[PDB]
């Protein structure tokens, strides 16, 4: 028999929600998704279509604060058995009211609603036509909006939040005198939602500010007293730097839980993961633990994973609200993978996408690079980091002491690791035109000149109007677009000295050049330390020597690498010796110091977006404290608070968006915020990661391309006035 | 027409209630009577059928606390115009939330319900069947129960009152730890009311006490905190003594209200009421004022009476909640004329009911006395103050010093004003049997002996089991039952001296004896000072002069007064000379000190109950002061709280009922409270009014007869446990 709802579950892409009622699954009306009774438990199944057409499942069970143990028990039981019915391939999530995951919150753009009552109280999700209602909702949140039913009284109020007095046919939105316009904008979406989803469009919504309360409101609440200040410390976040985690091994029936340390500090090795066991990725310091199930683990402890996680949270004395995710071997999520050195799937060198696809990007089309059509697609710009083809007008300066000195035009494309340069580029991309200032910092540039280049960069931006895009690039991690500014020649980077008045230092004895190519066909030749154990099967290298030139071409190489590899030889003034990987003369091996171990890690080209999906966060340095809050769901322009500083974390680059009305001391710390963000990432990513500062209204193509609903005129009119113009119309 | 709802108004006995909605009268569902929204105004019409078949109208308009001036204005307009439609024969009342008059409150025994909202907020009474409810009701009140809708939060609770969590199909009644069993009983009525009148009996109600809150309750309220004490500022009723009042004349062209004093202190003279004007009886101290309208007052001033009342209240600086009643000349009520000394009706000496019948006794059937069936009816006992025919066993003692001296059996029936007596009597009334102790105190008895008689009276009551009825009577104000103790012989009372040993005193040469008869037929001859201006046409008189003895029989006299007067002559051993009112020989007049004024006014031997309806109150001395609270509506055994001291005030006598669980000080102070009650009465009634102390479970026939549903077993089982059996069943 197995239960009738299971037969409807996960049959096609979408969202399904059931409430557990007396050990039974009862469908919640689709128009009411987002509403959860505080004393109930729910089961939420999200189905996504992977790129190969296969279906992916995210199973969450939600627990209200006033929820008992028999109900939450029934929920955990259903999650387990439902996962089994779906062939144990679902990722499982335990969500607790007020602390649910970003994945979960992303499913409700309109926001969440916490209602008083539940099954034990005889309440149900029902919105008949003729209905009598008298409830008060307190709206809180900037990135994730939560509307909680509170007692209908002045005592529930404060002057900082917005409240909604729902009287049925009349919906009164009230916002405190100290409420921010963005918050009121959000409050309005909840009110509109009630009008449209409940009531079905047949209801009047009127918005009011403190001090202008209507008669209706005054009638049921009574005369307005003096109001309190909002308690910002409701759940004030202060998770500055939390990048550490531990890996445990577990084996238990459900009671005799044996836990043993396996890794005291991430990055963890993918090897520590054994298919015969279950592991617990402990990231509790950031309120989240992962339970990993090996594909050959016993059925008894597989079906006890949820309980196991609980016992772990107890024995570790963690808050009950800790976030829990259980993943099956082979179906690991990006958030889990990020904790390991170099995660390589032994069945993903081919195929389409990965075994998992983050919900917030499942709807994004993967557009391949096409130089000829690039200027007509912001999506392409964003996916390949190319604001334009790179053939626009540019100026290149070297920093000498404290001044900008023009670089000899004939030298363009050539850079010396002993200096720091600044580049002004004018880009043209149909939809937009602008400038980009690149600040390149050579690994051997002296501190004073590096510091001087940053300042000169900021000053150029300012004497240009504060309109340009500002990007900080470090030698070694040059971004794709910077690479394509030199016709078809690879960007050459000598780890050598300067190139000013007179360097004379460069033509050493044995130099090695690594030629890496980008999605846009762009290439760059970088000099490193001559050693076998530094080669890469993908890109192609060039080994200079007093004998001859070795044009080593790795098996994983291609057109772009080779072509660019040799164009370097012409510059170096030498004749190569095309040598294919594996079969290379021992003459080559000696010009490195032996013959160590290669590096055959296949670059996640297309799979890049899948393994490291982009994430959007909000920045706050307020009171010497650095805090970041992620904004869930599909990226929307509406989420960009003009008084905030946002971070669009691409994997290959970090964008920092600064709102027109943010504070001066925060837009000045833009770059610093990005660095703090990057030095804090649990993934322990390269600190050289390029950083790009964008200004509201002058966002580049590779930025907007990530937002499908992008409209330049969006800020021509105050969004809140726009919103207000819809309700009362 | 004037209004289609006016056509349905007061056509037959009953209660009609309209809610004022946007200047219109909208009928309230009868099963919801008692329910009132705080932001609205209402019009209530009580129609009582008089004894002569005619209809009587009590028109009230009730104003909620969050009610607007226009809605309240509309209600007053409708009251005035509805009175006009009813040919201005109605008595109008202004009722304010929380301070309604006893008359109004008497229409709702189950209690009053103050709901949140009103027309401005879009609320209605007419509510569909399938409805989703979630409300909290706070119930306060001992005599009059008021349940107020409050926010659904623990913040609304206290450990003293009871609260009802109305969740629809289930009603949860919670009572604080410090709640009285009587209050719980009262709260239970509201719960059953909600289940029966709302929900159509289709609901479950559970009763719980603090500490045992159920799951459904904790689910919507959250965990229970530590609750506060209840504010005992019930009202403080700081009006221990309010017997003073003033009478003003109010002449106003329209707005210029000219107020002028016409009677500084009450009693007032009925002749002060001139049909050409409007008067204001001021009893603000006790929170009430009446406006009297002359039958020949200007139409422009009658239709302005309500406004005139308001202006008076603001001018005199009284509280806005002050109760206001406006009545028409000829349509006065008992509470109004009680302020006037000797009130008379033009053409009512012939009839039944002085044009006004108090709602709480409208259903009581008048039953004429009949010794043959007395023992068969408690109603007859109560209405005639006869616990039985008075042929029971008795013992009479005269108090001498500190001792009870048995009276000479052959003297039984003769009382001397210089003594005090104690009479122990055994009554037999089909329904029950018991004992009564009469303490007769003579007007010329010395303080020590008067004092000693009270103590000995209370002492006898105690050593007899605290079971007898205890009655204090003063010479000249003998109660009917006491007069019947002496066979057919009348109770002879000489203002004389003593009947003890050495006591030759008071043998005056000329003596006058007024021979009165009671509705029951008993009679008493009271020695009065010999003056013509002391005669009364209603009863017979005996004049004893040294020369002769006269038997003066007034025109109103009956066979009862004559037989009593001659039975007296017989005791004085004098041969009578009968004379009839009208032909008084000059010897008669010259003996009385010369002919003088008279007193031929007839008595209320039937309309007595109409002119002075019985009233029930509760007593207390909370903070050293004396407070009385009236219990509205029809007298009911359930309103007799076993831990209270009640006053059943007929006009003839004052019954003081002592609950078995009242404080020792309270039942020891019974008599004092009663006297205190009489000394404070506005009516300025005789300070000699008999007082009768009654004990719980031993109430005499003349007391229980006032309660139409008396059950002698009612206290066998605790009422709360009894009632808890009707709801939890």
């Amino acid at each position: 028999v197995e239960h009738p709802e299971f037969l409807k579950a996960g049959k096609e892409p979408g969202l399904q929600i059931w409430r557990v009622e007396k050990f039974d699954l009862v469908p919640v009306p689709p128009n009411l998704y987002g509403d959860f009774f505080t004393g109930d438990a729910y089961v939420i199944l999200k189905t996504v279509q992977l790129r190969n057409g296969i279906l992916q499942y995210d199973l969450h069970y939600w627990l209200g604060n006033e929820c008992s143990q028999d109900e939450s028990g029934a929920a955990a039981i259903f999650t387990v058995q439902l996962d089994d019915y779906l062939n144990g391939r679902a990722v499982q999530h335990r969500e607790v009211q007020g602390f649910e995951s970003a994945t979960f919150l992303g499913y409700f753009k309109s926001g969440l609603k916490y209602k008083k009552g539940g099954v034990a109280s005889g309440f149900k999700h029902v919105v008949p036509n003729e209905v009598v209602v008298q409830r008060l909702l307190q709206v809180k949140g900037r990135r994730v909006v939560r509307a909680t039913e509170v007692p209908v009284s002045w005592e529930s109020f404060n002057n900082g939040d917005c409240f909604i007095l729902d009287l049925g046919n009349n919906i009164y939105q009230w916002c405190g005198s100290k409420s921010n316009r963005f918050e009121r904008l959000k409050a309005t979406q909840v009110s509109k939602g009630i009008r449209d989803n409940e009531r079905s469009g047949r209801a009047q919504v009127s918005v009011f500010e403190e001090g202008a309360e209507p008669e209706a409101m005054l009638q049921v609440l009574g005369p307005k007293p003096t109001l309190p200040e909002a308690t910002e410390d409701t759940v004030k976040e202060d998770a500055a730097n939390r990048k550490l985690a531990k890996l445990y091994k577990v084996s238990n029936g459900a009671g005799p839980m044996v836990v043993s340390l396996v890794a005291d500090e991430n990055p963890f090795a993918q090897g520590a993961l054994r298919s015969e066991d279950c592991f617990i990725l402990d990231h509790g310091k950031d309120g989240k633990i992962f339970v990993w199930k090996g594909k050959q683990a016993n059925m008894e402890e597989r079906k006890a994973a949820l309980k196991t996680a609980s016992d772990f949270i107890s024995k570790m004395d963690y808050p009950k609200q800790t976030q829990v995710s259980v993943l099956p071997e082979g179906g690991e999520t990006p958030l889990f993978r990020q904790f390991f050195k170099n995660w390589r799937d032994p069945d993903q060198t081919e195929g389409l996408g990965l075994a998992y696809l983050s919900s917030h990007i499942a709807h994004v089309e993967r557009v391949p690079f096409d130089a000829a059509t690039l200027h007509t697609s912001t999506a392409m710009a964003a996916q390949h980091g190319m604001d334009d083809d790179g053939t626009g007008q540019k100026q290149i300066w070297r920093v000498e002491g404290s001044n900008k000195v023009p670089v000899d035009p004939a030298t363009y494309g050539q850079f010396y690791g002993g200096d720091s340069y600044i580049i002004l580029y004018n880009y043209r991309h149909g939809s937009r035109q602008g400038q980009i200032i690149y600040n390149w910092q050579g690994a051997q540039s002296t501190q004073d000149e590096v510091a001087a280049s940053a300042i000169l960069t900021a000053q150029l931006d300012e004497e240009l109007g504060g309109t340009p895009v500002q990007s900080r690039v470090v030698q070694g991690k040059e971004p794709a677009h910077l690479m394509s500014l030199f016709g078809g020649k690879p960007m050459i980077v000598y780890k050598g000295g300067t190139s000013r008045e007179g360097g004379q230092t460069a033509p050493a004895s044995t130099r090695l050049f690594q030629v890496r190519a980008s999605s846009s066909g762009a290439t760059r030749a970088v000099e490193i330390i001559p050693k076998a154990g530094a080669l890469n099967s993908n890109d192609a290298f060039v080994l200079k020597t007093p004998s001859a030139a070795y044009l080593w071409v790795g098996a994983g190489a291609s057109e772009a690498e080779k072509t660019g590899a040799q164009e370097l030889l012409r510059v170096l003034r030498a004749q190569p010796v095309q040598v294919a990987e594996g079969s290379e003369p021992d003459s080559f091996w000696e010009a490195l110091g032996g013959k160590a171990t290669y590096r055959t890690s296949p670059r996640l080209k297309d799979k890049k977006m899948d393994a490291h999906p982009p994430r959007l966060f909000a920045c706050s340095n307020k009171i010497g404290r650095f805090v970041i809050e992620e904004v869930p769901g599909e990226f929307m322009q509406e989420d960009l608070a003009t008084d905030d500083v946002m971070l669009l974390d691409t994997w290959d680059q970090v964008f920092v968006w600064v709102g027109k009305d943010s504070q001066d001391e925060e837009k000045t710390e833009a770059l610093t915020s990005a660095k703090r963000y990057i030095d804090t990432d649990p993934a322990h990513r390269d600190r050289r990661t390029p950083i790009t500062v964008v200004k509201q209204g002058f966002e580049p193509p590779s930025f907007v391309g990530w937002f499908l609903g992008w409209d330049d005129s969006y800020w021509s009119v105050d969004p809140l006035d726009r919103a207000l113009a819809e309700l009362a119309a």
